[PDB]
């Protein structure tokens, strides 16, 4: 099955280039189009237009900037009616639904993904896709896309699952993450202490957060949130502790404050004494 | 050199087994001590004192609550003169420096130590401990010590680097980025998409996390904060973004609040258009 791909961005080329690999025809069109040059020296077919990008194949990728521009550039083709429209674009949830939405009344297939891989990293190991909607389409379209990531999964019927993953993951844990460890190397500076005896140790504080992420997870699903060792009494001890010593050194330490806080919260409301995950319970709005 | 191990909790029990297979002659001593009753079969002596615990070996390796506990415990001495005192108490950096000055006023030598280990990690690939105070000590503990972890390493001259440098790790960096998770995994649920769906993802994103990590370092060190790709100002927005998809699905998201308040500070005090690692330079209280 062809594919014609929307968007010769980085991630575009990169999607492009991996799909040539697979041994797949492909279609490409960019609204600059200088852009696009280089892959058809690889093999690819640049197209004048949407319109001509969309009818020449049956599965048509988008790895456009946002929901937006992909909506306007596909309002492009007069027909879209029995083709299969991949959004490969971020966003949120509901931008997903209301694509879904428009592109089914079309007459069109959909299926939403999102990309958790720097576009260097498409053809390898370490390139994960979540997509969602329509499982029907999952099956149809699995063995032609799953070749330009290592991991590519189905995680739900819900058009917005994947962008809610992604929004989880890249968001509210990953880019939170980064940041404490900005406030973890400021305040080892700030104690005139050498930045870089951190280093040596990244890779053993990373996996043991792998480990923990894990067993996380389990206690999510199961309720069971049970002792064990450290309690979220201690933790919550531990955690002023550690908040003090940053300001006492000069230190804001807003991640650490906003960490207590989570804390302090889920013993406030008598889960002091069941393990760290039980903080889970406490972080609704209410 | 023989050994002595004041405290055979979790961890004194691991360091001591540990030091047995190294082929080391082990004293150990606990304050109930049917504790250390099983160290006994595997080759430790158990000794009736601290006192004579101490007596026992020309180095002991402390490992028992907190500073307090093992001043008190080694108070029970009536010579350390001429001792190598080495503390993996956790603590803070103050706690190191005092605990330093008391020992070599006692006529003893001292070695501060930090362990980034579960106890069952201890003789394994998966452990780390670092080490501070007086290089020379460092040097001749060195070889008798580097065994119970695969990764051990002198980290500065003040008695307190390893003290700053844990609580940096697993208070301001492991413990903050565990409770984004939580924000994460709550979020998913709030949105109904199944929890589950994060699992195949976890080592992908500690992969990555690991990798920023050690660039994030590199920057810090350089002072380069230079574009690349995502600005302060596109990150700022994003967040932004994701913060209200939390909230409006219920989240208090309060860790991803105060990353945003990190970005803001970082954009309005004109480092909006250098990359993410510019935002170190706004931690500071001012
Ligand atoms: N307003 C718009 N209309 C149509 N396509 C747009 C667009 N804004 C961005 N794109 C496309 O969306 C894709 C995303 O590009 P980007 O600027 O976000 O980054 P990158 O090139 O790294 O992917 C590109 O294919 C881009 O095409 P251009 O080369 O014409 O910029
Ligand atoms: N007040 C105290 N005085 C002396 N030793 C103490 C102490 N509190 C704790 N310890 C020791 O400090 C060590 C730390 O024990 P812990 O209760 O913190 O956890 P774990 O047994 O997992 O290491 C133990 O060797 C403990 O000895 P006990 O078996 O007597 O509890």
């Amino acid at each position: 099955m062809d594919v014609s791909i929307l968007g010769t961005g980085l991630m575009g080329t990169a999607l492009a280039q991996a799909l040539i690999r697979s041994g797949t025809k492909v279609t490409v069109w960019n609204r600059t189009a200088d852009r696009a040059l280089p892959l058809a020296a690889a093999g690819a077919t640049v197209a004048e237009s949407p319109q001509s990008a969309i009818a020449a194949s049956p599965l048509i990728v988008i790895s456009l900037l946002n929901y937006e521009i992909a909506k306007d550039v596909v309002t492009e083709a007069d027909s879209i009616a029995g083709k299969i429209i991949v959004n490969t674009a971020t966003g949120t949830p509901e931008e997903a639904n209301q694509f879904a939405e428009w592109i089914a009344g079309r007459g069109a297939r959909y299926l939403d993904g999102a990309i958790a891989a720097y576009p260097e990293d498409i053809g390898t190991e370490s390139s994960g896709i979540n997509y969602s909607g329509d499982e029907d389409v999952w099956e149809d379209v699995q063995s032609l896309l799953t070749p330009i990531a290592a991991q590519s999964r189905y995680v739900g019927a819900r058009p917005g699952a994947a962008n809610v993953i992604d929004a989880a993951m890249a968001g509210a844990f990953f880019n939170v993450a980064l940041g404490a460890f900005h406030e973890a190397a400021a305040y080892v500076r700030s104690e005139d202490v050498a930045i870089a005896e951190m280093r040596h140790s990244l890779h053993l504080w990373t996996d043991k957060l792998l480990e923990l992420l894990h067993e996380a997870l389990k206690a999510f699903e199961s309720g069971e949130y049970e002792t064990d060792q450290a309690t979220l009494n201690v933790y919550a001890a531990a955690v002023e502790a550690w908040q003090q010593s940053m300001q006492r050194a000069g230190q804001r330490a807003a991640l650490m404050t906003a960490n207590l806080d989570n804390l302090q919260r889920a013993c406030a409301a008598g889960h002091g004494d069941k393990g760290i995950f039980a903080q889970i319970e406490t972080l609704s709005a209410n």
